[PDB]
């Protein structure tokens, strides 16, 4: 029993962590086989960001100013390129800790860890998810770029994120590892704005049944509701609309809790609609949606990895 | 800036965890040295749980009776030693991956991370604290027992707490790594209650100061108070009493922030006395108590690891 924010273990996306360094900027980069990716403002100096043509900034650049560090070792790049807002460099040295691994690129509502990490060491880790605005509620400093988001999937670390920046309400935008950006964000120090955000209802579902999972039930109730019904009460609390195939992912827990999925929805109604009114769930005093409904199944349930 | 709920890498503890097998017992272990510490229940049995002479039961083993996996590869147990709740195994081989490391004993309203395993093999880390009542709020199933908990020092592995037992409100008990209970508990199955808990008052403060380092300030006030009237509003609430240490401790964070502790205090007292009225802080509807001073700094100014 209980329920945390669990965040994967960080074992291996460590040992994939290396100092990248260029003019008079350090970030972090991701050493997996013989490639090390990092954001692709390293090139950058401070009157770079407000407008470049990396395109540009990028020819002019040779192999010799990227000094890599993994660990105390210094790694030799013998090419590069540009990878949308990523940069691979081609090192001589394959990392022996190279985990199997994906890049994959992540909806919004999907958590991932986050391994912070700055001269290519790592500071802690934590659980996020993609908000529906495409930012990330995250902790990140100074020199964090290039610390990646990941899921792991048994033994296969799935990559999905890498830090780049900070939108000036605190939140975080990065990019895929393929160098997409999640978001209309780009690499500009120019302003933009993260977008009114929304709550993650499948998400807030998932982890009511992980409070019902772990003996926390005084805001169940009789009363049902209709999908349709429902996401007419969700809009007006600015929540975001759950759809028929949410409803299926939340089934196995529908059915591990005896509630089923349209309950849940007349429970978490009522919940917006009063409140909590002193209590709380999970020790929480707000409905949480940072949890995905294979999150609650994880910890609820007991999956390891390797 | 942000700031989460930020839990300690976890690479180095992974390249510990062993699984240790007696009888039909399965939990984890830690192997460091030629050493693997797990609990001691893993001699017992069901019925030997109610209520065991584990030096008695532990004198009717031999070496043989201990399995103990190291990913695929078998251990040769060649020697055993129970010290308190924990045995000792004496194994054949050392470590290759054993960190520098210590084993301390934590004093109630330490954070520390924890590595949750089942049969060897990470599931997940979280961020915890030792409840004033020696227990901690965790995320424990069956097999879960013999994870640990560390903190780390720069590069030393400084563990802390080995998974014991679930308590019936749900909240866990465990020891330190020399074998002792953290708590009235027995690693009896008999009934224990957890003793009714504090908050952490010294730590909802430096939490406070990361909401003034990360820009919520909605809850600050012109009014000063001494300690001793403080504490006198903190009982009532029942939060622990603060000790001019705890002030001298959150100094640091106080002159980083121009917010005089005692007026901090002023604040906290308020809060209690009308509480938050809808708003959060940093995120939290609740006043959160599972971040130390320590952790307050680390978070917000980048300390990192290797
Ligand atoms: C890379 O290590 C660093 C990580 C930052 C530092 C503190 N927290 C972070 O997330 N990233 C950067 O320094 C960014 C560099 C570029 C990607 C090249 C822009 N810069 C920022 O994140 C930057 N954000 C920003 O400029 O965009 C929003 C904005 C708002 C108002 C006006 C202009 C722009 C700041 C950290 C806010 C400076
Ligand atoms: C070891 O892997 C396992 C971890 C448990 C399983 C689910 N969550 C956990 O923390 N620990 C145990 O199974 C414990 C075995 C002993 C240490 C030998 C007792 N058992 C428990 O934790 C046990 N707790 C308990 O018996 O004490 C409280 C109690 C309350 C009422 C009446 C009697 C005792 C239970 C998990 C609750 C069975």
């Amino acid at each position: 029993s209980g329920f945390r924010k669990m965040a994967f273990p960080s074992g291996k996306v460590e040992g994939c962590m290396v100092q990248v360094t260029c003019g008079t900027t350090t970030l972090n980069g991701l050493w997996l086989d013989d490639v090390v990716y990092c954001p692709r403002h390293v090139i950058c100096t401070s009157e770079d960001m407000l407008n470049p043509n990396y395109e540009d900034l990028l020819i002019r650049k040779s192999n010799h100013n990227f000094l890599v560090q993994a660990g105390n070792v210094q790694l030799r790049v013998i090419g590069h390129s540009m990878q949308n807002c990523v940069l691979k460099l081609k090192v001589d040295t394959a990392n022996p800790k190279t985990p199997k691994y994906k890049f994959v690129r992540i909806q919004p509502g999907q958590t991932f860890s986050v391994l912070a990490c700055y001269n290519g060491s790592p500071s802690g880790v934590y659980q996020c998810a993609m908000r529906p605005n495409f930012t990330i509620k995250g902790s990140f400093l100074n020199g964090s770029c290039g610390s990646v988001g990941f899921n792991i999937d048994y033994d296969c670390v799935s990559f999905c994120y890498m830090h780049h920046m900070e939108l000036p309400t605190g939140v975080h935008a990065g990019t895929d590892l393929a160098g997409n950006f999640y978001g209309p964000f780009v690499d500009r120090q120019t302003a933009q704005a993260a977008g009114t955000d929304t709550t993650i209802t499948v998400n807030v579902l998932a982890w009511l049944y992980a409070a019902v999972i772990n003996g926390d039930r005084w805001f169940l109730n009789r009363f049902t509701t209709t999908l349709n019904d429902f996401n007419l009460v969700a809009m007006k609390y600015n929540y975001e609309p759950l759809t028929q195939d949410h409803v299926d992912i939340l089934g196995p827990l529908s059915a591990q809790t005896g509630i089923a999925v349209l309950d849940m929805c007349a429970s978490l109604k009522e919940l917006l609609q009063n409140g909590m009114n002193g209590r709380t769930i999970l020790g929480s005093a707000l409905l949480e949606d940072e949890f995905t409904p294979f999150d609650v199944v994880r910890q609820c349930s007991g999956v390891t990895f390797q």
